[PDB]
């Protein structure tokens, strides 16, 4: 057997265009976070690395406002942490109620069915949110093991209020499972106060990091549920029975953690802890309000009712007579700015402007706006 | 609700010890690969990033010696790519035969059962390998849908010969599924010539990269099997029906790829293509032979029969009267060298010396040997 060199490409060292990433994700990581990746690795079970993990756990507890012991990073993107909440919480035949008001609601429906759930849904138009009474009626009707909601719907620009939801779930014996991929770091979240039982996020948005070290947490109620499973978790890579032994004191090998991505996450969290949560939320809200003003200035309208608008993701209506995809391509190629287009019920009807983490700054809006104006001429 | 700052750690910028990583994994990534992570991200669907992915696919085809279209990186460590082969190949009730001759054989048994397989095993003492006749007898007995083998058993130091195995599997209508986590880049592999149907590797060993961008491939026979599934793949993050649409021309969003880790993988593969496969295999074999000599020089013996010794992972016997764990701790703390200890049948009986990728160099052995001598005094 001789070596086949047909796909032996002769490449030059990496060169990539510069992009201001103002879409649904990923965002531009902070420069110090990128530098932290360029550090020699140590072993995934080296006491220094374990010390670093301990630091990531503490800082994730701070940033999410939880004291859950099982608060870790998953070695995968937001979808992996998402799937881990489903795999660890759902046993075949469990009734799982999903509030669907956007693309990620539908993804939750798909995932839950793959773990054998009896899937129930309630729906709102994309950009709208569920009331307490709507949720109560759905809990009455479906009597589910789990209620899943997306806190910050990246596909619609809406923030789902969660006050009273945990208490409501406790009345029905239901676990509360919440997507905070687009809220963590940029929108106030109080997981414990809200009685959330499983939550997940990502590293590439409010946290100002590269994708792939995705926050995950489980409450005591959620662990109790995991503990009574009749079968093993049907996902080996995401089985919290095993991951809990690596992140816990047993320090049992499960997988070789992505050393350099954890370096980056620890540095990203350090930067958030330095700024301070309150300040971070304030920055994101101030920046989004400037965005809304500049957009109004140039005659563009907003999709989502003011009260529920995400500071991290704004849906802007596409005017009649405007090709939304063409505008987005021209922004990318002529201006090096990424923005998102609409999906599903919002296909062709909105753009999606991300203002997250390191990109939540005035300079972002100041690049976007005159670029948008020139493209809309 | 006021903000709780109890876990708001006040940290200084990242500082980690230097370590020569000569254990089972991860290895020290090459400096240019680490530098490539420190580059601003672009979007996961930006044509420049898609171009980069196209490059990763071509170079993975070269390095693995396959022409499979579905050859990609999985956004997870070796365990994720491992699990993806199982999730995409196994339907409930499928008979799955695993050749268990080490720790990763047992992990395959565990995974397969979680996807509903009817799991069958054959066993060899750790450090030994299966013959063609042993495999034939097992295929006769179990008539399995899938035969799974570990090419390079990191827990034992043995290389499983695969010549004739694909032809044997075709006689029985069986798919061949192979772990190449510890062989890819450092040990000759000819996937297509060997008739392998699913394979997986990792990015942190022979490829000289950071963990988390793990090679995965499926043959046409394996895709045919996937295509006749009666149910969805029971793993959303690893479902090749969906990942195939991101890595293929449809370019449909599945997950936000770990941009900076793919930068690193593309650069790692570029470096291997520059060196050339033959040269890379030759380097690893020359370096391991120097290792064996220096170890003999200092009176240490080898566990594995010469013919099956891995160039990338050597099991060295622990002499009577020597505390293997204590030696390993002293190497780490007094000498900044990581080596592995034994597990399972080899607990307390072997150390495991990795010589992989960037660490497959004379300087590695030259650090290790006098350190080992001083520690053994
Ligand atoms: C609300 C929401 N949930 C889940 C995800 C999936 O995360 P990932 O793309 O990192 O896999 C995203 C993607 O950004 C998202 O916006
Ligand atoms: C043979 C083998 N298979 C699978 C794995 C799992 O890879 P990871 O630790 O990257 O999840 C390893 C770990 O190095 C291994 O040595």
């Amino acid at each position: 057997i001789s070596i086949n060199d047909n796909q032996r490409l002769q490449l030059e060292p990496l060169e990539v265009p510069s992009r201001l990433l103002l879409g649904p994700g990923p965002s531009n990581a902070h420069p110090s976070v990128l530098q932290a990746m360029n550090v020699s690795p140590v072993g995934h079970l080296d006491p220094a690395f374990l010390a670093l993990m301990d630091e990531i756990q503490s800082l994730l507890r701070y940033v999410w406002q939880t004291e859950n012991p099982l608060t870790i990073a998953v070695s995968g993107t937001g979808t992996a942490a998402m799937e881990a909440t489903i795999a660890n919480a759902v046993e075949p035949g469990d009734v799982v109620l999903i509030g669907v008001a956007g693309y990620f609601g539908n993804r939750l429906v798909d995932m839950a069915g793959r773990y054998g759930a009896d899937v129930r849904t309630i729906s709102k138009p994309w950009g709208e949110v569920f009331s307490l009474e709507e949720l109560r009626t759905a809990l009455e009707t479906h009597r589910p093991a789990i209620l899943a909601l997306v806190h910050a719907e990246t596909s619609t620009g809406a923030r789902q209020p969660l006050e009273g939801v945990g208490e409501l779930c406790r009345e029905f014996g239901t676990l509360l499972l919440v997507d905070t991929v687009t809220s963590l770091g940029g929108v106030p979240i109080f997981l414990d106060a809200w009685g959330v039982d499983l939550a997940y996020s990502c590293s590439q948005k409010g946290l100002g990091c590269s994708p792939g070290a995705s926050p995950f947490t489980m409450s005591s109620r959620a662990i109790e549920k995991l503990q009574r499973r009749r079968t093993k978790v049907a996902n080996w890579y995401l089985d919290m029975n095993l991951l809990g032994k690596y992140w816990g004191s047993e320090r049992v090998y499960h997988h070789t953690a992505p050393i350099n991505l954890y370096y980056a996450l620890r540095e990203a969290l350090r930067l958030i802890a330095q700024e301070g949560l309150a300040n971070c939320w304030q920055r994101h809200q101030k920046n989004v309000e400037y965005l809304w003003e500049r957009l109004e200035d140039i005659g563009l309208s907003l999709h989502v009712e003011k009260e529920y608008r995400l500071p991290t993701l704004t849906t802007v209506c596409i005017p009649d007579g405007v090709d939304g995809k063409a505008v987005a391509r021209r922004l990318l190629n002529e201006h090096n700015i990424e923005v998102g287009g609409g999906l599903g019920e919002l296909a062709g009807k909105v753009w999606r402007v991300g203002l997250m983490g390191f990109n939540s700054r005035k300079e972002s809006v100041d690049q976007l706006i005159p670029a948008l104006e020139q493209v809309l001429r």
